[PDB]
């Protein structure tokens, strides 16, 4: 088997492997597809030793399995042994991207058409997720990958889970998986992140890092994220406090200081001052008030793009390790000869 740092056993139709990053549980490689005559991404995944790795493996299969959208990064083959008894790793086969939008932004300038074909593109991808009732729930700049003509496509479903808005309440401070700092100010208070308006803030968070080439919200712990946050948008009105039931976490709000908003023009003096209507509703501390996808499509800031016509939904919306790796050994059978 060819060999990356590391197994990465692939042959014999991809040959000729290069690093690129990393995944989860592996390492990320392109490689040429020998059948096809172009180089492809692969993604190692070595879950079966661990019960939630099998649980992100299988879930991540299932739901892109089942999703076909432009963009969203699809499976084009997935590659591991013939028996379970023999299948130790799983390889997953997607189309070569350039770059990540986090490596991007680390060295590279947006122009305000990229930010806004980049956004358009996000939230387009976001509408056929949401129309599924999936949320991602982990969307960040390292997940955006772009093609050479800045073609976009939302990777690593790793965190989604199916919308589940009745049972959305929890306490104060309770723990969360997802990235910090796109992190939706509500769940440090009283969300698990179940329901749709976590992935808006996330990509509110992403657009004012297109704006600015920095995170926004760049919190250094659990609770410091939500410092960061109440620092720019300001002390929550007594409306949006009246709607925060649980009281540990009302009384923490109300034990702070009062802190103005900042206004977004002095934070991007650059910025299109629509991209900034847009960047502020997505940012809306309430998420019963925050915007929603179909509506952040129609925002005049995406004027140029928006066609509801040509925003696709899905057709059809949506245990021990050793069950698992069964499952995931089933669901990847239709690739095997
Ligand atoms: C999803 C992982 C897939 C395999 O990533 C890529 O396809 C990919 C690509 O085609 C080109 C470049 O330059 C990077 C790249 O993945 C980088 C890794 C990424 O930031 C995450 O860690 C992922 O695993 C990704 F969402």
């Amino acid at each position: 088997p060819e060999m990356v740092r590391q197994v990465f056993d692939v042959g014999p139709r991809y040959t000729n492997l290069s690093y690129i990053g990393e995944g989860a549980y592996g390492m990320v490689c392109s490689a040429y597809d020998n059948l096809n005559k172009v180089r492809v991404a692969i993604k190692k995944i070595s879950p079966f030793e661990h019960q939630t790795y099998c649980q992100r493996t299988l879930r991540e299969i299932k739901i892109l399995l089942r999703f076909r959208h432009e963009n969203i990064i699809g499976i084009n083959d997935i590659i591991r042994a013939p028996t379970i008894e023999q299948m130790k790793d799983v390889y997953i086969v997607q189309d070569l991207m350039e770059t990540d939008l986090y490596k991007l932004l680390k060295t590279q300038h947006l122009s305000n058409d990229h930010i806004c074909y980049f956004l358009y593109q996000i939230l387009r991808g976001l509408k056929y997720i949401h129309s599924a009732n999936v949320l991602h729930r982990d969307l960040k700049p390292s997940n955006l990958l772009l093609n050479t003509t800045c073609d976009l496509k939302i990777c690593d479903f790793g965190l989604a889970r199916v919308a589940d808005p009745d049972h959305d309440h929890t306490g104060f401070l309770t723990e969360y998986v997802a990235t910090r700092w796109y992190r939706a100010p509500e769940i440090m208070l009283n969300s698990k992140g179940y329901t749709k308006s976590i992935d808006i803030w996330s990509v509110g968070c992403i657009l004012a890092e297109m704006l600015s080439n920095r995170p926004i919200f760049p919190g250094k712990h659990y609770l410091d994220q939500l410092n960061h946050i109440l620092g720019i948008l300001g002390s929550p009105s007594q409306e949006d406090l009246n709607c925060i039931i649980n009281l540990k976490a009302r009384n923490y709000l109300l034990s702070l200081p009062h802190k103005n908003k900042v206004p977004w023009n002095r934070l991007f003096p650059n910025a299109d001052s629509k991209a900034l209507d847009l960047l502020d509703k997505m940012l809306t501390f309430n998420p019963h008030k925050r915007i929603e996808v179909e509506q952040a499509l129609a925002h005049p800031y995406l004027e140029q793009y928006y066609d509801p016509s040509d925003e696709p939904i899905a057709e059809a919306p949506f245990l021990p390790k050793e069950k698992l790796k069964e499952l995931i050994f089933e669901e990847t059978a239709r690739f095997q000869p």
